[PDB]
């Protein structure tokens, strides 16, 4: 008599409005086996009108009693069985055609970890809508938002349960009034579609990570975790088999590297250590030592090698990060010390959630005396200091919190969340995204940040640049970093900006393992030209 209406989930689109998450209608036939007269009659009349299976009555006949108590007598429907059906309905009063939509991903596992997917409600999530009070809202709802974007913004594209006033027989007959559900609010993503598929292309059977962000707004253009799954499997309720070979895969392609994977960022902090450096005075531009090749933590035996053999000889700060010599950032992290270095890194935001509206994130670990205690119930040593210097030791990082920093970095400390929202439709308007935080690290106006940069910039373009190789012919001039992250194989990192002079793209990718193939910054050109060029 007064029934719910449910309301169809708000779709999803890249920043151009290309729809990554569809609704699409499934057509089944239903009735109230009660309200019916010759119920094994009526079956075997149907048998013609709507190509009636013997297994379309097996899984009629197991729902007729399972079911507590309408039910499908058959689902699905082809639209030349409704018509068949639509035009016999006189003979069947007690039958109709339902009309229902299943989610659907069109670029499947290219978006998996952004998108996500929606799963059946289960027990546990009726229990939880109960507990917050608006599982009434969920009446005629099947699915909800289990990873990604889906999850993120259930609620935003769920929409409100609506009540229609009918009579019946038993089969509804008219509608005697409607209070319309409103229908989920669609999602308008800052992804660009081309450059996210053209980067699992560059990925193929690689282990890796990809952020490409605008540092003018901390949109993001991209993102990629390798290996990936197809989300469809996951609305079509996800077997034990198939989730267990997924769960078992050691690629783990359910794990997103973007924002749960956890590595060393290596020499990929060394532009921060810099700004930091610089800014607390334990260094100046002019500030030179001499490098050998190896480092003596001073009063101990302790010898840390740099990369370089025979080392760089006389170093500033410039071109300890053209040349990403490990020996001044080794003697940085020791004058700095572990708080006043610990406590700058977390301004760039090491260590803590970035903001990125998905709730697949960890936050890594930018070590602390305090942490050290707490977790291993040792203290500090200088030796615990120095690696920390270099972006290794107890030092993890996302690749997310990486691409965050490098767009503080960009905007002289003016911190960009990072987001994938650029506007949801409300009331048939887009409102686009707007920032709620405005965090400042140290003053704007201050060069120490074009010191970092002018250093970047000479690892793309300048001949002792570490990756002037990457970036040879480019019309525009890049800013880069690498590092290396040891654990068999070395993980592989690289972070990027272009136009120098005026940035508009922002990369930080890892290989983990290296590259299956391609190196990091034949990967990250490839990209830039990508995205600058075309
Ligand atoms: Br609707």
């Amino acid at each position: 008599k007064l029934v719910p209406i449910a309301p169809s989930r708000g779709m999803i689109f890249d920043r151009n409005g290309t729809p990554l998450a569809l609704n699409r209608t499934i057509y089944q036939l239903e009735l109230m086996p009660e309200k019916i007269e010759n119920l094994s009659a009526t079956l075997n009349a149907l048998r013609p009108i709507v190509d009636l299976t013997d297994d379309d009555i097996a899984n009629f006949e197991k729902e007729r009693k399972r079911s507590r108590r309408s039910i499908a007598v058959k689902t699905p429907l082809t639209e030349v069985q409704v018509a068949r059906f639509a035009v016999n309905q006189f003979r069947f009063p007690g039958i109709e055609v339902k009309g229902y939509q299943r989610r659907f991903y069109p670029y499947g596992s290219a978006l998996t970890h952004v998108i996500g997917y929606v799963s059946k409600i289960n027990d546990k999530d009726v229990e939880r809508l109960d507990k917050e009070g608006i599982l009434p809202n969920y009446a005629a709802t099947h699915d909800i938002g289990k990873l990604g974007i889906e999850r993120y913004y259930e609620s935003t594209l769920h929409g409100k349960t609506g009540y229609e006033e009918v009579e019946v027989n038993g089969r509804v007959i008219r509608q005697l009034h409607e209070q319309p559900p409103q229908a989920g609010k669609d999602i308008y993503l800052t992804l660009d579609l081309s450059l996210q598929i053209y980067i699992e292309k560059l990925l193929s059977g690689s282990r890796a990570a990809v952020v490409v962000t605008d540092p003018r707004t901390g949109g993001i253009l991209a993102l990629v975790s390798n290996p990936s799954y197809d989300p469809n499997l996951f609305v079509d309720g996800i077997s034990n088999k198939d989730y267990q070979g997924l769960l078992n895969d050691t690629n783990r392609p359910l794990i997103n590297r973007a924002t749960q994977g956890v590595y060393p960022p290596a020499s990929t902090v060394k532009p921060y250590i810099a700004v930091s450096a610089l800014s607390a005075g334990v260094i100046t531009k002019n500030t030179s030592l001499f490098d050998p090749g190896w480092w003596q933590l001073p009063g101990s035996e302790k010898r840390y090698r740099d990369w370089k053999k025979w080392g760089h000889g006389r170093l500033n700060v410039t071109k300890a990060l053209e040349e990403s010599a490990d020996t001044f950032f080794y003697q940085v992290a020791y004058d700095m010390g572990i708080d006043r270095l610990s406590s700058w890194m977390s301004k760039f935001g090491y260590g803590e959630y970035t903001g990125i509206d998905l709730s697949e994130e960890r936050a890594g670990l930018m070590p602390t005396r305090e942490w050290k205690q707490k977790r291993h119930k040792k203290p500090w040593y200088q030796g615990d200091t120095i690696p920390v210097g270099i972006g290794q030791g107890y030092w993890t990082a996302t690749p997310i919190q990486m691409a965050k920093s490098l767009m503080t970095l960009i905007n002289d400390g003016t911190v960009k969340t990072p987001h994938l929202l650029q506007s949801t439709r409300i009331d048939g308007v887009l409102v686009p995204y707007k920032q709620e935080d405005s965090t400042q690290i140290g003053s704007i106006n201050s060069g120490y940040w074009e010191i970092a940069k002018d250093g970047m910039y000479g690892v793309a373009n300048r001949p002792n640049g570490t990756g002037r190789k990457f970036f040879e012919g480019t019309p525009y001039k890049a800013a880069a970093k690498s590092g290396t992250a040891q654990v068999l194989r070395d993980h592989k990192l690289m972070v990027a900006f272009a136009p120098y002079e005026n940035p508009t793209v922002s990369v930080a990718i890892i290989l983990e393992n290296g590259g299956a193939g391609p190196a990091v910054g034949t990967i990250t050109r490839q990209i830039l030209d990508h995205i600058l060029l075309g």
